[PDB]
């Protein structure tokens, strides 16, 4: 939710005065690198002037600077305006708190308020090395701290301890639960870079998560998993990809995975737009056989925008739209990554939502594609995927999940999966 009105604007607001003092204002600000986004507080630095007033905290709007508004405001606009205030110099703030956090608006795991990883650290030795281990404790913790506050926690743990908070957790936990809490200690990359390499282990590849992963992950996405990636495991995720799949199947895999796709404009280009529907429909449908590197090249390159119109455009040139044409034009491999791609474009939530539905629809689940969409989407559309899921099937996500899972993995996920709808 945005707005540049103040007169919209649902929280409350705080009026403070802060004088720059050497080390600036002492805090930092984050939001505002989009068309519509608020300007939120990161940090505050504890000994600078803007802790020392205590009015401000984190995740406040900054709705006005120096009687000018600045909602709406880009990034670089509002930075300018405190770094012009020499040294010694006051200025006024506004301030609104009531909202999320901007980058984990639509996930269901937000920042825990008091947080303390030192606390969470020696908590999780004694439930570790409570007799019988205390999972119960584990769980309620690392399922309810962010991301970054696993991080501290492992950090924290590391320095009590002298042992890494994840190989204590190794020969604690067992089976999906383990697969679980490992899974949510590593960073988003991290994650990632290890279920590509774990799809690619063998002779045999996992084609279904690789097509997930490269389907669905957006360029900055891609772009830090392909560094990580080298990190890990000394090699290219290009390479491993190349050396694990073949024909078209390669050209899609490899295209998207260097995360090179266009940025979305701020002009629409309703004339290529056209022209690209009118490409996919030549290349396909309207002919015997497929010209895929033209698909591949439109559905690559484009950015998701531009695509989510011409597959609308498309359905005027073509009497079947995107993904039935997908089926009809092509099989195998190449035809579930191109379905999975053009979902992701279409609509991603959804996407999640029905490859969650899939690996619980019938007997057994398919714990590997529930856990890894439960911890690798909790902070970033999980909200957006139960309200697809709830709409589309007509029972919240956490009725199925507590139906096909039990013990403390149930609980794990119906934690991330963040409450019932
Ligand atoms: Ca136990
Ligand atoms: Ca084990
Ligand atoms: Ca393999
Ligand atoms: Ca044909
Ligand atoms: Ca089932």
């Amino acid at each position: 939710f945005f707005t540049r009105n103040p007169s919209e604007l649902k929280g409350k607001f705080i009026h403070t005065k802060l004088r720059k003092s050497s080390r600036g204002f002492g805090f930092t600000v984050v939001g505002g690198d989009e068309p519509d986004e608020f300007l939120q507080i990161k940090s505050l630095v504890l000994d600078g002037p803007a802790a020392l007033d205590g009015k401000m905290e984190t995740g406040d709007v900054i709705v006005s600077v120096n009687d000018t508004c600045v909602l709406g405001h880009t990034h670089a606009q509002v930075v300018k305006i405190f770094q012009s205030i020499p040294i010694g110099a006051s200025v006024d703030l506004e301030l609104c708190r009531g909202y999320p956090l901007g980058s984990s608006a639509y996930g269901s795991v937000k920042a825990y308020t008091n947080f303390d990883a030192e606390r969470d650290a020696l908590n999780i030795e004694t439930a570790i090395k409570t007799k019988g281990v205390d999972e119960v404790t584990i769980v309620n913790i690392l399922t309810n701290r962010s991301n970054e506050q696993r991080q501290d926690i492992a950090f924290a743990y590391q320095r009590r301890t002298k042992k890494e908070l994840a190989s204590a957790l190794k020969s604690a936990l067992s089976g999906h639960l383990e697969t679980v809490i490992l899974g949510l200690l590593k960073t988003p990359a991290q994650y990632d870079a290890s279920e590509l390499k774990a799809s690619m282990k063998g002779l045999g590849t996992d084609e279904d998560s690789l097509i997930e992963i490269i389907c669905s992950r957006t360029n900055q996405e891609l772009q830090e998993i392909n560094r990580v990636y080298k990190e890990m495991y000394k090699t290219d995720l290009e390479k491993d990809i190349i050396s694990d799949t073949s024909g078209d199947f390669r050209k899609l895999m490899v295209a998207l995975a260097k995360g090179r796709r266009a940025e979305d404009g701020s002009v629409i280009d309703y004339e290529l737009i056209d022209q690209d529907a009118r490409d996919l429909y030549d290349a396909g449908v309207k002919r015997k056989g497929t010209d895929v590197p033209k698909w591949i090249s439109i559905m690559t390159e484009r950015s998701v925008p531009h695509l989510q119109k011409v597959f609308d455009r498309y359905k005027s040139y073509s009497p079947y739209d995107m993904l039935e044409s997908i089926r009809k034009e092509v099989k195998g491999d190449l035809e579930n990554a191109f379905l999975n791609l053009v979902q992701c474009i279409q609509n991603k939530p959804l996407y999640f939502a029905d490859r969650l539905y899939d690996s619980m629809k019938g007997k057994g689940t398919r714990d590997k594609v529930l856990i890894r969409i439960m911890v690798s989407r909790s902070e970033v559309d999980m909200l957006k995927i139960r309200s697809e899921f709830k709409r589309k099937y007509g029972k919240s996500l956490y009725y199925y999940i507590q139906q096909d899972t039990k013990g403390d993995y149930q609980k794990a996920l119906l934690y991330l999966c963040g409450g019932d709808d």
